[PDB]
């Protein structure tokens, strides 16, 4: 699971500070969960559990769920959270999250 890079106890405290619907921050959150700093083959790692489907992209869809992948309790983001999410880091404005994209989300944050 996630813990294989992240630590059980930052993400426990970082899912839990994006409770309340429609407040996701992911640079907030990148901080808190301990994923800035991450060197990048950790962060291909994260990028690996959130693409749940193996396609080598995070799909609109497994970004809405992109809570879950860190924490299995997590609840699924709005699609207002989500298309904001989107939006910070498509840079090819093809409507899904490649590897270099993932990688400098987290760089950003
Ligand atoms: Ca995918
Ligand atoms: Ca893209």
């Amino acid at each position: 699971p996630m813990t294989k890079v992240l630590k059980a106890d930052d993400i426990n405290k970082a899912v839990s500070a994006f409770k309340d619907p429609g407040t996701f921050d992911y640079k907030r959150f990148f901080q808190l969960v301990g994923l800035k700093g991450k060197s990048e083959a950790q962060v291909k790692e994260v990028f690996e559990i959130l693409d749940k489907d193996q396609s080598g992209f995070i799909e609109e869809e497994e970004l809405k769920s992109v809570l879950k992948g860190f924490s299995a309790h997590g609840r699924d983001l709005s699609d207002t959270e989500t298309k904001a999410l989107l939006a910070a880091g498509d840079s090819d404005h093809d409507g899904k999250i490649g590897a270099d994209e993932f990688a400098k989300m987290v760089a950003q944050a």
